[PDB]
């Protein structure tokens, strides 16, 4: 009695859980590498923490490509800018300048420090007013770093109530929504397999957002003072400006299109992260308030009521930088990165990889990997410092939040920094505390380009400790 013809197997049902822990959970099966195939087109799956290095770092720019997909080719208008471009000039070039703005940002009235604790005094004013209420603090949040961004691109921010900002805030919400129903890592190619309206929704949103961009492009070119660079969209008129000195070969590669995406993907990447790490961090701590305790305990031994937390104060205030560690690595904001392509015939750990070839890291696994991690699966700050409590170890190779080699993330600092000055800051202010529902935030979460919870209230007063400071 034979057996069933087979065209077609898969390891593990689609569409049920999330896909980066289904790689992981399949790894006692065959191993931390391990490939698929969708007709011509070949995935690899790495989930341990030196094949992963292979790829970001020594033979990281063999691997620093990235894949065409029809979703991400309309948010990038056909894979220009720089997170979703390929391997390139236009990539290369786009990156440099970039990472050449936030060089700007060490030193004076735009000290990047300066502009984070602006926007973070104005944040927690516009939260006092709600002393006593539970509220959902994404808006707020949105706002403040959407503001940070924009001043360090245009050196302009949104005033308060400003109607563009509830419109940026729906075209990202529809970006993210359409953009991807889980990671950017779709084993089958449901959008091409049946017909509907995804592809026509996305370009909606990314058509407002494309529009707006170009008002504001049109708008400074008459300001554009080549004596003056004090931001990244001069930095990128001004490489503009020294290309058509007839025309460079960077010329082409300066379009006001290209200009525009690059603006988009900075945009876009920084505020819907940074806000989703800052939403994930309050969810720990309402989980976890013996933590809590300690972080109060801790600023305010450190920093006080004098004065409001500085850059400097990160050199004190350790436990606050360990709990941002340990919730990006529980909750990397990119469980699997963006996927990698190799540019080049190449080899993962003495396996042959073709030209071509889609390579992924699967983050969440060199997270949660039992050996490298003492209990992974636990919120542990602790992890992060010596037994002492008095100075910051790494504990485990096992841990790339930000990624590594050529792709790594170009906003390193301004998250990192962001994220402990409105971290301190708040627990400076406010109590914060699970509302009077008494509902908890669901830390399963949703996966998505960007690893997002669910909306969440908390309970916001004001602290006993810092209205007394006023007199
Ligand atoms: C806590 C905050 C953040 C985390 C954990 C994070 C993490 C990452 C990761 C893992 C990647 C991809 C790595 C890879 O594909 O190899 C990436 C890419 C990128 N990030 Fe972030 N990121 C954060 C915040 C930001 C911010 C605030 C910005 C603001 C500009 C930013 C801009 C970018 C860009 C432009 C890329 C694409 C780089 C490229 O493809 O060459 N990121 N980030
Ligand atoms: C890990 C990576 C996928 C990402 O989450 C990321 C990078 C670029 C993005 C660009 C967007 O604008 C437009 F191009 F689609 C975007 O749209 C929406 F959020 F508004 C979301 C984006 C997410 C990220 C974030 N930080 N570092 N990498």
């Amino acid at each position: 009695l034979l057996s069933l013809p087979l065209v077609g197997s898969l390891p593990f049902l689609p569409r049920h859980g999330h896909m980066h822990n289904n790689f992981f959970k399949l790894q006692k099966k065959y191993g931390p590498i391990y490939s698929v195939r969708m007709g011509t087109k070949t995935t690899v799956i790495v989930g341990h923490h030196q094949l992963a290095k292979e790829v970001l770092i020594k033979k990281g720019k063999d691997f620093s490509g990235r894949p065409q997909m029809a979703t991400l080719d309309i948010a990038s208008n056909n894979r220009k800018g720089i997170a979703f471009a390929d391997s390139g000039a236009h990539w290369q070039l786009h990156r440099r300048l970039a990472m050449a703005t936030f060089a700007l940002f060490k030193d004076g009235d735009q000290k990047l420090e300066k502009i984070i604790c602006q926007e973070i005094s104005t944040l927690c004013d516009m939260l006092a007013t709600h002393n006593g209420q539970s509220i959902d603090i994404s808006f707020p949040v949105f706002v403040a770093v959407t503001n940070v961004i924009s001043l360090i691109c245009f050196n302009t921010s949104y005033k308060n109530g400003d109607p563009e900002l509830n419109v940026i805030q729906n075209y990202n919400e529809g970006i993210i929504d359409n953009l991807s129903k889980d990671s950017l890592v779709d084993l089958v190619p449901w959008l091409k397999i049946f017909p509907n309206k995804t592809l026509e929704k996305l370009k909606s949103h990314v058509k407002i957002r494309n529009d707006l961009l170009n008002k504001i492009l049109e708008n400074y070119k008459e300001k554009f003072r080549s004596d003056s660079i004090t931001n990244m969209l001069d930095t990128l008129m001004q490489a503009k400006m020294n290309s058509d000195n007839g025309p460079d070969q960077d010329s082409e590669l300066l379009s006001d299109n290209h200009i525009l995406t690059t603006i988009g993907d900075i945009f876009g990447a920084g505020v819907e992260t940074t806000t989703s790490v800052v939403k994930w961090t309050l969810a720990f701590l309402l989980h976890n308030p013996q933590v809590k305790k300690k972080l109060y305990e801790e600023i305010d031994q450190n920093v006080g009521f004098s004065r409001t937390p500085t850059i400097s104060d990160r050199n004190r205030l350790l436990l606050l930088e360990a709990t941002i560690r340990e919730v990006l690595r529980l909750r990397p904001v990119a469980p699997m990165l963006i996927p990698h392509k190799a540019n080049v015939d190449s080899s993962i750990g003495e396996f042959a990889v073709d030209k071509g070839t889609e390579v992924i890291i699967n983050l969440w696994a060199l997270h949660h990997n039992e050996k490298e991690w003492h209990q992974p699966d636990q919120f542990m700050p602790e992890r992060f410092l010596n037994p002492a409590g008095t100075q910051l170890i790494s504990p485990s190779v096992s841990y790339l939040p930000f990624g590594a080699g050529p792709r790594s993330c170009i906003g390193e600092i301004l998250a990192r920094q962001e994220l402990f000055l409105i971290m301190a800051w708040l627990l400076q202010r406010f109590d914060l505390e699970v509302p009077d529902d008494g509902q908890l935030p669901s830390l399963e979460g949703i996966p998505k380009v960007v690893f997002l919870i669910d909306s969440f209230k908390v309970k916001i007063k004001v602290r006993q400790a810092w209205r007394e400071a006023q007199a």
